[PDB]
RNA sequence: AAGGAGUCUAACAUAUGUGCAAGUUAUUGGGAUAUAAACCUAAUAGCGUAAUUAACUUGACUAAUAAUGGGAUUAGUUUUU
RNA sequence: CUAACUGGAACGUACCUUGAGCAUAUAUGCUGUGACCCGAAAGAUGGUGAACUAUACUUGAUCAGGUUGAAGUCAGGGGAAACCCUGAUGGAAGACCGAAACAGUUCUGACGUGCAAAUCGAUUGUCAGAAUUGAGUAUAGGGGCGAAAGACCAAUCGAACCAUCUAGUAGCUGGUUCCUUCCGAAGUUUCCCUCAGGAUAGCUGGUGCAUAUAAAUAAUCUUAUCUGGUAAAG
RNA sequence: AUAUGAAGAUCAAGGUUAUGAUAUAAAUGUCCCAGUGGGCCACUUUUGGUAAGCAGAACUGGCGCUGUGGGAUGAACCAAA
RNA sequence: GGUACAAUGGUAUGCGUAGAAGUGUUUGGCGUAAGCCUGCAUGGAGCUGCCAUUGGUACAGAUCUUGGUGGAUAGUAGCAAAUAAUCGAAUGAGAGCCUUGGAGGACUGAAGUGGAGAAGGGUUUCGUGUGAACAGUGGUUGAUCACGAGUUAGUCGGUCCUAAGUUCAAGGCGAAAGCGAAAAUUUUCAAGUAAAACAUAAUUUUGAACGAAAGGGAAUACGGUUCCAAUUCCGUAACCUG
RNA sequence: UAUCGGAAGAGUUUUCUUUUCUGUUUUAUAGCCGUACUACCAUGGAAGUCUUUCGCAGAGAGAUAUGGUAGAUGGGCUAGAAGAGCAUGACAUAUACUGUUGUGUCGAUAUUUUCUCCUCGGACCUUGAAAAUUUAUGGUGGGGACACGCAAACUUCUCAACAGGCCGUACCAAUAUCCGCAGCUGGUCUCCAAGGUGAAGAGUCUCUAGUCGAUAGAAUAAUGUAGGUAAGGGAAGUCGGC
RNA sequence: AAAGCAUUGUGAUGGCCCUAGCGGGUGUUGACACAAUGUGAUUUCUGCCCAGUGCUCUGAAUGUCAAAGUGAAGAAAUUCAAGUAAGCGCGGGUCAACGGCGGGAGUAACUAUGACUCUCUUAAGGUAGCCAAAUGCCUCGUCAUCUAAUUAGUGACGCGCAUGAAUGGAUUAACGAGAUUCCUACUGUCCCUAUCUACUAUCUAGCGAAACCACAGCCAAGGGAACGGGCUUGGAAUAAUUAGCGGGGAAAGAAGACCCUUUUGAGCUUGACUCUAAUCUGGCAGUGUAAGGAGACAUAAGAGGUGUAGAAUAAGUGGGAG
RNA sequence: GUAUCAUGAUGCAAGCUUCUUGAUCAAAGUAUCACGAGUACUCAGGUAUGAUCCAAUUCAAGGACAUUGCCAGGUAGGGAGUUUGACUGGGGCGGUACAUCUCUCAAAUAAUAACGGAGGUGUCCCAAGGCCAGCUCAGUGCGGACAGAAACCACACAUAGAGCAAAAGGGCAAAUGCUGACUUGAUCUCGGUGUUCAGUACACACAGGGACAGCAAAAGCUCGGCCUAUCGAUCCUUUUGGUUUAAAGAGUUUUUAACAAGAGGUGUCAGAAAAGUUACCAUAGGGAUAACUGGCUUGUGGCGGCCAAGCGUUCAUAGCGACGUCGCUUUUUGAUCCUUCGAUGUCGGCUCUUCCUAUCAUUGUGAAGCAAAAUUCACCAAGCGUUGGAUUGUUCACCCAUGCAAGGGAACGUGAGCUGGGUUUAGACCGUCGUGAGACAGGUUAGUUUUACCCUACUAAUGACAAAACGUUGUUGCGACAGCAUUCCUGCGUAGUACGAGAGGAACCCGCAGGUACGGACCAAUGGCACAAUACUUGUUCGAGCGAACAGUGGUAUGACGCUACGUCCGUUGGAUUAUGCCUGAA
């Protein structure tokens, strides 16, 4: 045989699941009840806070409820220059200024934008992490059907009824620090999952890995592979378009 | 010191024993009783008495009296001189 | 006309040429059954284990004494300014030395039918850390788990353990149990995924049977005849 | 062109079975019966190899399977089973 | 062809507590041989010759199997890590021990060889008695052996709460077992009432339970007491819950 | 823990030593008064800036200052406390089933080394549990209460009466109670923690406590195991300063 | 392992992975993320090659080409026939994908050497560097250094068996129970051994195993299965024992873990032979309601269709002889 | 409320929470019945409204696509199972000795082996088959313009010297060769035989019978190739063939089947369908089989003896010694496969002992082209000796050095003697190779070395009963036998002597004085070890004070006795006589 791979190993739960014991509780916009499509809601921000793991600051914004006689407290994901004591208002008829949130159609074009909404009403999917923001592109005013533009360089056709929350995302931008040190990696990880201290395949044995095995340490086969080639192969460079290094221009706008 | 390794069974072959012999073998059953034995027995069936041919067909000379017809080699026989 | 029968052959045959069989016993022999007895590494099915160890999670616990002296702060000097320079303060760092604790380098020391199926002694590594640790909890076998050695998963691991299939198979090793009498081998032939093995023929024995108060034949010489290309000869 | 061939089937006529020595009884079937299918040594002849207590063959005799006498000793030599 | 073993069918008007089988043996023999017959000694209730038919039928070997035993060897195997005991006395059958008490020299040296707990253990604790075996020497002692006893709570714990997680609940699925599912299944699946009016009327679905003698979590301390138990008994003074 | 005094005993005394030693105690619970530090309040208005820490930290968003409040943090007085009880100590009373007199007092160290309490910080692409349980506040209704006095109060106050079931609990916790086949130099979670030296929970030595348990005796050959020392030379040894 | 560095996939009806089936993990996730891999701090750099192989591309559409569907022949079975999906083939991209990175002659005033020329080829001919290296066979290379003496060390040199750039090249401070060399200090490592201590061993009293064993146990020579304790011939041969010893007993331990053989295995690999999960692709079903182009099949119908001749031009016209 | 509208039409917009970390929950109002106990009075709820109305599908994206169900193609070492020929002077590698043909081996019938030797086969052929007739070939000689070493024509000789698809062999001349003639017998059938052999198969050959045909006037006998090679089972598929047999209820046609004869193919050729690697490895065995020891063997090296070309000024052998020749030597080194695979520990070094002589040195000698010195050759000869280092794991060789002088080997000597550096398991890295797993006889680094207590042997220790040239128990002796030991160098004198033209020069013989190594003792001196004797001293402890203690010897210092070298003392003597030189003395 071999035996099961160590990328194969990851899906089946058991050390490899996340680690949301202190994690701080789901964070996501609010429901598109009939404030959220008729005017406003106000909500003021309580604290923030920080989840563990995720990288960017949370905020504990109370709103009150419209039907029920309680006061909602919503996970949002901050926007960078929220603070405590200031006023948050969702809807259709926000105003424009960080961090509302409000439909996409309700904006000027070139809008910097976070915590969008992939399909309608499903509580903030996309430009979360921790520095990353949407960009209004362009309506297409009737057909309702904004183009914005994702951190990945690539261009999405959203609707114009969901929601997006204006303002880049707080707490970037990490990933400039260097780590410096393995051991502030375990830290980093140890709140997330066991993607591990990485052992390389190719210092494996050939059992436990399609790269592990000869005296001399090397691949010893082409390291792209097929896209529809079905696990324990892929390996390596899932279905890759290149290789190399780009020596050349191709950001995609 | 005790235990410890060519067996049982199915099927066939040759050989020898035994019974009956164009036969043979009741042994699945049924009877009759005396006891898992022994006894009697119907109708079948197996094998044999007829083969061959892929099959369809066909099927072993006028011995009512010639052992295979004829020949050769032939133990024996009031044979027979 | 539609049809059947009739003539001569040759060749073939597990057939015929006036029945000899069937039932049963016993020995031998070939075959299939655990198959003379013992013996594998395996392979399948269903189970059992994380009391060791691995990793992860939850909730706890614990780590002398010193060394060194980062930013921040203070007071002085100096300079047109920019800003330098001296003292102190302070007490960071997967920093150092080392006790506990955790480890296992070297002696290739002791011991090596041991105190001990991994220990003893001395030297050494680390010691506030990606540190050590208890209980609970998770992951289970072609599976897990791995800072990765094919390591570890209860003294078991390049597929754990248990029970069954299973008396698995073995052209291979080993053993195969009373006496006397008589007869007495083979290591060659052909063929075989055959070369440590068969089947085959030869060699052996047993059991008969056909012929006992020549001119039947059969085997080494002489005779007759045919054959031969080696020694020698050239 | 011979129902003279050539084969065959019959009657005729033929002293003294037509070298030697032998007869362990020979002939013929069946169990295709068991074991065996590693051989090895020697004279003589041989091939390869520098050679070999090496490799490979022909011939007959041996050891294997065999004691005993001789070669001090010894599978095989000499003698004798 | 012959001989050993065990049986079955016949048979010997067989043998036997006046001594069968077995065993032992310088009793005497027979057989080429396997083996057989016999005397004596032990033994105490069964057994043999013949004809047939048999069978789990004969052992030196299998690093055979079970059991027992010998040398080696009463030992140059050994009982040498952790400093160390000695005097005198009593007891006793016997004393270097652990047996005791006295004196005395020493060690652990408190990061202990001191004093307590958690796992685990399960009566080992304690008193008296003690004989073999065990304590790799001894043993009058013992965690041994016999007998008798001993563990007391409103306050210490458990129990209660959840964690990581787990077991189940019919969406489901699978031939089923069961998912080495985690079901999150599920018409009112859950609450609520000094309980109502032209629906009585306001509200909520992650069901459920387990999982911490170290997390969370009401309340107690002292002095005394026993051969053996104490934040538990006794006395005294408090405290919590209802 | 250590110093120094007082009262009461003890130890040494040939010589010295107003010596050396020992003990010299006060639970839970609760009434009081105060304090370490922190926050706050009133007054008032700061540059010529000041208050302040080991450290920085703070102030026209109100400093210094003076007077108050809170946190009874963590302590002293009293109650428990019966010259209690306890402990040290002077007599008396035979097991004749018991009484008694005295003591228990001052001061002050430094514990970076213990435990707690409070403060103020730092490291972090690491931000450091959940639930029962409990309280305060707020809200609409609704409840009560009336003076010529009768009351009240699941009453968040004081006291009284009654009750508190189940199960564990002894002992060991390891050179002999557990795992390793064993009375096995192995392994196995914590708590307390004296003095002298000293930087020190080091090493060495000692007090409390504990123990002398490791078969003994004789002798001290070879070879060993552990430990020393060595003239002159100095790595010539050795694969290699092992 | 790491930090740094780079590449890959993924905008969610997604990527990756589990699952028998349902369903789940990442995911309390959302490109500064998740997942997949290589390289391995910093410094300095990272040459050329897309021929082979792998990966990849609306994209090349017709070489291949499945079942289903459709057409034809036959009494049917059925046989032929078109059009056919992915994949392949063809085309493009890509090397911090897997990997690779050449010879032969002739020439400069003594010789020597080859800046230069010609030519054969390749996808590209090994660049910057570096080197007898932990990588150089020859080999103990050659020169220097280090020593009295160096197959070692260090510095160079370079046609380099067989160096070479994230298959990472060249360095590099601090750090190391890593490998190596030299000098100092130091010593019993040595010359070259001696002695002292503890505990053994030892002797005793008590207690008491095991491994092992054909029989056993002095050799020399011979012969022998080619190295005898035993046989043959010699030499020789006296009990019972103590502590040592390590020649022998081809001593013990352990059915050689090396080699070979077995028509015995296992682990791992690969396009070995044959399969398979998953995946992609086509078809059918569930699978409905419409419009607009569809190819007007067929139907509710309609007219027109052209030899000599004759009334001419009857698509055709016979019943017909008014 | 804005364009647009004289007050309405009419599109467009809206009807309300954005200065500030407060708070909101439970309807007030009107509307409407209610107008009820009490007598004018304490004393009351519903619905609508506030909060417009009607629809209904909780909204939102997809949407007849996805998904799923079932077939079809593709991809797929993720995964499964399985296989990787034999032979073989071990196996892998090479090859094919595997099916076959000829010559030889092969020893005069036939048979006959090796990875013996020399080659051949897997085809070619409408003629190169069949048959008649005619013809003579290799070469050679004399000739014939161009024309020669050869062109062609022609004569004479030609035993096959040619030719025959033939690899070799046999064979062959009015042919089996060369040329023409017609031709299809390279046909159909049925057995039988030879070879190989088991007396099986195929296949190849043969000899016949039955046809039908070719050539020839005819006899003739043509059944492929002049002869010896040129090839293939079952199952399957597929033709030809009867003018067929069956499909089992019966006819008919298609289909299928069956039977006869071919073809399609098994080259491992009597005929599986088949790639690696294992250093992570397992099992059964094997001394039928390698790796080391032992045995035989010696091509390779060297060491000897004959002959003497010659070298050596002259001289064949003072010293050599060509071309030949005959031996010895296995250890290197092959070759071998006999013993061992239920295991003989596998290189070196260290340690330690013994043996050989193939003699380096020394003793005793003989010889030189020997004056002396130094050397060379040889003889008797194995007694003593044959060292210290640098580099390398080495082993030889080399280097520094000492040395009068620096010989060669044996028990593969020696791992329960050690060491563990080489080599050699699992870890790891590089270079080349491989697609890979992996390989390397290339480098590098790290990597458990077990047991004696048995018997001998050896070394030391005791030692009885008996037998006894004779008891017990002491004392003094004896020697058989076994052991066996000393050794080389130096310096003075000899002596600047002999010798030599000189230069150089006998440390000659002998005498003397020492040293090396080894041996056997010893301790007066000196050196080393510590009466744990004594002094001091650190820490603790005893109230202080001592020739107290503890710290497994606290530490330092001196240190008798004793042991001990690094010191001291001692270390021998005769006989037969080998090599050689002679005497006497012949045959």
């Amino acid at each position: 045989m071999g035996r099961v791979i160590r990328a194969q190993r990851k899906g089946a739960g058991s050390v490899f699941k996340a680690h949301v014991k202190k994690r701080k509780g789901a964070a996501k916009l609010r429901s598109l009840d009939f404030a959220e499509r008729s005017g406003y809601i106000r909500g003021v921000v309580k604290d923030i806070i920080h989840d563990p793991g995720r990288g960017a600051p949370l905020a504990v914004v109370h709103f009150r409820d419209p039907y029920r006689y309680k006061i909602r407290k919503e996970l949002f994901i901050a926007p960078e220059g929220m603070h405590t004591g200031q006023f948050v208002y969702c809807g259709r008829k926000a105003t424009l200024q960080i961090g509302n949130v409000m439909p996409l159609s309700q904006m000027p074009e070139g809008t910097i934008i976070c915590n969008l909404e992939e399909k309608t009403g499903d509580r903030g999917r996309l430009a979360r992490t921790s520095g990353n923001y949407a960009t209004v592109i362009a309506h297409n005013q009737d057909t309702k059907k904004t183009r914005v533009k994702l951190p990945s360089g690539a261009k999405k056709v959203v609707p114009s009824a969901n929601r997006a929350m204006v303002g880049i995302v707080a707490g970037g931008g990490r990933i400039d620090k260097p780590i410096l040190k393995a051991g502030r990696a375990y830290h980093k990880y140890k709140v997330k999952r066991n993607s591990w201290p990485k052992v390389r395949g190719v210092a494996m044995n050939p059992v436990e890995h399609p790269h592990g095995g000869g005296n001399h340490q090397h691949i010893g086969k082409a390291s792209t592979v097929k896209r529809g080639t079905s696990a324990g192969r892929k390996v390596g460079l899932i279905a890759a378009r290149r290789t190399g290094r780009i020596r050349g221009g191709k950001g995609d706008s």
